[PDB]
This record gives structure tokens, C-alpha cells and sequence, in this order.
């Protein structure tokens, strides 16, 4: 198998795929909140589900969208950075720690966001998860630059 | 060529690249709608194109933005999942079917969204396209876990 | 090192990683503007930082969000396209030029957007940066199709 290309790769692929699934869960939650609160973005959706007055914004829907957007602002870069980083021959335990901190940080972020936990709990989880991303980015920069 | 690294890779690269181009088309459509409806997000844009009153929201512009955002919520994960999945030695025909269902589902989604087709046509196309993504995610999880 | 897999790869990894860091800078700027202008998206954030009246929109915050979103609409596709393109054996100088035009175009885009430069400066930087992306997409299409 080509997953054995690098010692850190399986750990990366596990954490990244779990986080993609976690984003899919947010998407599903968003849809279920739209239906339960009857708050649709489109008139065609609203007319199917009770009438044109249900084409409206809702605070819980907007919150779900913000969590999903923040995921796109953070998890997508990790998908790129963590993949490249996996092939730079990092220490397996150190790599594991990078991936685990991001995984735990991001899962905690979604729980804090959707669960409406007091500030700055969500903010701290964002910063915590950004740390391994910043670390990997710098390491990729050094490897790329030295190979020019 | 390194496209011959795996039998499923060319099919993946064709479908993914077509979908990226499809996202670029949505971006172009969005810009053209902004100009035609004179609905700009920025005062500097508005002042160039008729005056400050044209810094305003528009339902068709917002619809275009929603289609583009939904693309980012779905196609970007596919770019990651489908790439990794291509290297897991899946059955070539089965892999083809995963990529084709996503491609057809997503193109149909954009047509349904921008064309304002009746509910739940758009919703169904989203769910249909998510199926192969869910499938690939699970398969990656198993391969990653078994290599830890 | 696996960065020596293709002659164009180090150039790609340098430009892409710089652009991811550039997106992180936009995220940080956004947060700092929220705090300085006291414009928070969440009631829990607002109550921590002065009261419920500070859960409000702000034009500068919205501008930052638009720049970040446009980055997601353009840089993320480049991360995929440029990576694949790096392995298609392109002319090293030609590949360099693709990556440099995108890097300069996108950095200029963020400066033009956040700096509120007159139209159509921002619009032109977007189009300029899309050119190498369009080029790479077509090249990937040809390579993928010919390997089917
Ligand atoms: C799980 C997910 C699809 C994300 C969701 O809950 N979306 C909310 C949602 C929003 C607007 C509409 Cl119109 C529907 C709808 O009716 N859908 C449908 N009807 C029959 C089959 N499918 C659903
Ligand atoms: C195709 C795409 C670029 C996505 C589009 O249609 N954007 C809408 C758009 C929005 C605001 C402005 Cl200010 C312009 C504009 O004037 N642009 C320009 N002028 C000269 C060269 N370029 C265009
Ligand atoms: C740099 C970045 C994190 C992106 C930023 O400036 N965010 C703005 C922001 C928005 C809402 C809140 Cl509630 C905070 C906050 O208090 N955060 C915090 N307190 C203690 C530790 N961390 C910050
Ligand atoms: C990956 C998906 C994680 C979903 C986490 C959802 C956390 C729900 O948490 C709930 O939030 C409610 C407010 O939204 C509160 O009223 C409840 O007390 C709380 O249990
Ligand atoms: C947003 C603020 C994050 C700052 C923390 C930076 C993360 C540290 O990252 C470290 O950088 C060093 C120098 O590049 C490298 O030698 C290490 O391998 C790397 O772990
Ligand atoms: C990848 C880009 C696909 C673009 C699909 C656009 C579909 C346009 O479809 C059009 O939508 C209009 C409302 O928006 C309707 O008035 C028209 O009847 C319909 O033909
Ligand atoms: C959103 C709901 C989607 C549920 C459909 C799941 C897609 C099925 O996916 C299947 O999963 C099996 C077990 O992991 C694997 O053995 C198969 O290879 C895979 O095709
Ligand atoms: C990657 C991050 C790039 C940040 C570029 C910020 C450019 C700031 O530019 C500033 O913009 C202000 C309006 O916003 C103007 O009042 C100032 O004249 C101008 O210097
Ligand atoms: C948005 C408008 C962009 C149009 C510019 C297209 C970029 C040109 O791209 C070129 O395409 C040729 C044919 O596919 C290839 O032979 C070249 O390698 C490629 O550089
Ligand atoms: N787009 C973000 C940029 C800054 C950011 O990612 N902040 C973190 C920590 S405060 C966050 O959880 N933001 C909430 C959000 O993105 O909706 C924002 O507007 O807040
Ligand atoms: N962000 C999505 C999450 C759920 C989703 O992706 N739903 C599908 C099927 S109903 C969709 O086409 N949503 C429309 C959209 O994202 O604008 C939303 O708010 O609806
Ligand atoms: N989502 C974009 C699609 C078109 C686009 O990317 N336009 C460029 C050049 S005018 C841009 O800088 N748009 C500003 C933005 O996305 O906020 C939009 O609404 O404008």
C-alpha cells in the first residue's frame, strides 16, 4: 500500500479524514436546524416547507454557517500542510502530536461554537489548533527554500 | 508520466479538474451578475460603476454566492478524499463510478441552484454527490487505521 | 527528500505555503479588527468584550471576511492544481512563472482589498492570478484525458 510511503502518513490520513467527516456532520446539523427552525436561504425551499415567510435568517443557522466557514478557513489548509509535512521525514511522535493537537483543538472548536460556550473558550481552541499548522508551514518553507 | 502511478488517478484528475473549472465558471457568473444587476459588495466598485447606491445586496448575487460556497463545502473535500482514494488500489470501475456520481451530482447541483429549480431537486443532488464522498472517507479511515 | 520528486515542486511548495501563511495573516487581521472596532459575530464574544450591543456587523470586518473568502475561492484551487501540475514535467522556468504570477497577483489582491484601492485594481489582480490557474487546469485536463 502507498500509505506506507512515510511513517507519519497514516496518522495524518486518520486525523484529516476524521475532520472532513466532522465538517460533513456540521453540514448535516446545519440542514436539520434549517428544517426544525424553518429558516431557509431559498424561496423554492421555503415554499416546499410551509410558505415564503420561511425564507428567512435564523441565529442558530447563522451560527452553524460560521462554524462551517471557520472549518473551511482552518481544516482545508491543514489538509494541504499536513499532507506535505508527512513527506518531510519528521519525527513520528512529533508529527503525531501536531496532528492530535489539531484534531482535538478543532473538535473542541466545533463543540464550543455550536454549544455556545462562554468566551474565550472557542477563541482559545482556534489558537491552539493553529499552532501545529504554523509549525508545519514554517517547516515546509525551510524544506522548499533549501531545495530551490 | 506520474499520472500512471495508479489506475484510478487519471479518472480522478479529469473529474476534479472539471469541477474546479466549474467553480471558476460560477465565479465568472457571479461577477457578471454583479455588473448586470449593478450590485457590488464594495463602495470602490460601486463608485466606478454608477454611484454609491450600487453598493448593495441582490438576491441573484446572493444565490450565486451560496452556490459557490456550497461548492467549497463539498468539492474541496472531494479534491482531498478522491486523491488519497486513488492510491488505495480500488477497483477501477468502482472508482470511476465514485468520481462520475460526484461529477454529475455536483454539475446538477449548480444547474438546480442557479436555475432556481423546485425543491427538493437541489437538495437531492447534494445528497447524491455526498454518497461517494462518504464512501471514500470510510475507506481512507480503514486504510489509515490499519497502518498505524 | 521527497521534495526532489520533481524540479518544479520546491517552487510550488514555497509559493503555496507563503499564500497559506498570507491567509492566516488575513484571519489574524480580521480578529484584531473585530476587537478594535468592537464588532463580534457572537453574543458570547460581545458580552466578554463590553456588552450585547457589540454583537454587530462592521464594514471593515465584512471587508476582511470578503478578502478571506475570495482567498478560499482562489488559493485553495491553486493548492490542488499547482501540486498536480508540478508532477506533469513542465518546463521549470514556465512553472516558476505560473507560481510567481499567482503569488504576486494574490498578495496584490489582498493589499488592494484591505487597502481599499480604487477600482478596478483589485479586480485586475484577481483576473491576473486566475490566468496561471486556468493554464494549469487545462494542462491537467490534457494529461488526465490522454491517460484514460
Ligand atoms: C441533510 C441535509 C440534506 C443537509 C438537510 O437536512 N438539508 C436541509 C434542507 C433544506 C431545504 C430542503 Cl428543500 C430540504 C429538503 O426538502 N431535502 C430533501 N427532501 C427530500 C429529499 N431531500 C432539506
Ligand atoms: C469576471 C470577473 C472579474 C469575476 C467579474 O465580472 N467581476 C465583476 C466586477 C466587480 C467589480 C468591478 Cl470594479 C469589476 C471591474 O470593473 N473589473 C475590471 N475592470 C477592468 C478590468 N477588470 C468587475
Ligand atoms: C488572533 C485571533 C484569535 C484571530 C483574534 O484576534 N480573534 C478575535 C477575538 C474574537 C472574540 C474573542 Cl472572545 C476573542 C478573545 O477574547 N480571544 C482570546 N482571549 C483570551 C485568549 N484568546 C478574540
Ligand atoms: C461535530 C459536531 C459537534 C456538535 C456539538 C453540539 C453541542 C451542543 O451542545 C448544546 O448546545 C446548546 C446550545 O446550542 C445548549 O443549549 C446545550 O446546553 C448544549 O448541550
Ligand atoms: C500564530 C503563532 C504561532 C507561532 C508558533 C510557531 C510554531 C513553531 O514551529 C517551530 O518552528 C521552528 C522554526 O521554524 C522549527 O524549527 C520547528 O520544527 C517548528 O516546530
Ligand atoms: C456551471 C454553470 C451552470 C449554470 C446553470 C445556469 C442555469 C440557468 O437556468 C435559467 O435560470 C433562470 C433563473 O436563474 C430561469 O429564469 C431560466 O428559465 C433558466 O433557463
Ligand atoms: C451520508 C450517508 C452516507 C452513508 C453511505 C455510506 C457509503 C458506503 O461506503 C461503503 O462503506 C463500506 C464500509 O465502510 C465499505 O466497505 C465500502 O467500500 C464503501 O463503499
Ligand atoms: C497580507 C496582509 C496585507 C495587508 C494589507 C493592508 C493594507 C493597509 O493599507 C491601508 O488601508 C487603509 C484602509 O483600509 C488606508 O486608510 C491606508 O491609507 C492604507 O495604508
Ligand atoms: C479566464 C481566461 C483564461 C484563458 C487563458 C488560458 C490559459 C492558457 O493556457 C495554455 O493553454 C494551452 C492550451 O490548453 C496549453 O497548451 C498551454 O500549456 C497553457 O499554458
Ligand atoms: N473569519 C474569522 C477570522 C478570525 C478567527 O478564525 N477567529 C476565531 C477565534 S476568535 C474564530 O473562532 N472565529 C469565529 C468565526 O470564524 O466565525 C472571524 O471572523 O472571526
Ligand atoms: N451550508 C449548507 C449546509 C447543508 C447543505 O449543504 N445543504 C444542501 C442541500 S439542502 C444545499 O444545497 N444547501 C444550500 C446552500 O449551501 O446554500 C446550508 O446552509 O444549507
Ligand atoms: N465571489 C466573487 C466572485 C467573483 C470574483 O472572485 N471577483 C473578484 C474580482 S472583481 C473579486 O475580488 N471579488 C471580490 C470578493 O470576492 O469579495 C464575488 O462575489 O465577487
Amino acid at each position: 500500500s502507498l500509505v506506507m510511503s512515510s511513517p507519519a502518513l497514516p496518522a495524518f490520513l486518520l486525523c484529516s479524514t476524521l475532520l472532513v467527516i466532522k465538517m460533513y456532520v456540521v453540514a448535516i446539523i446545519t440542514g436539520q436546524v434549517r428544517l426544525r427552525k424553518k429558516a431557509f436561504a431559498n424561496p423554492e425551499d421555503a415554499l416546499r416547507h410551509g410558505g415564503p415567510q420561511y425564507c428567512r435568517s435564523d441565529p442558530d443557522v447563522e451560527r452553524c454557517l460560521r462554524a462551517h466557514r471557520n472549518d473551511m478557513e482552518t481544516i482545508y489548509p491543514f489538509l494541504f500542510l499536513g499532507f506535505v509535512y508527512s513527506f518531510l521525514g519528521p519525527n513520528p511522535f512529533v508529527a503525531w502530536m501536531h496532528f492530535l493537537v489539531f484534531l482535538v483543538g478543532r473538535v473542541a472548536h466545533t463543540v464550543a461554537y455550536l454549544g455556545k460556550l462562554r468566551a474565550p473558550i472557542r477563541s482559545v481552541t482556534y489558537t491552539l489548533a493553529q499552532l501545529p499548522c504554523a509549525s508545519m508551514a514554517l517547516q515546509i518553507l525551510w524544506e522548499a527554500a533549501r531545495h530551490l
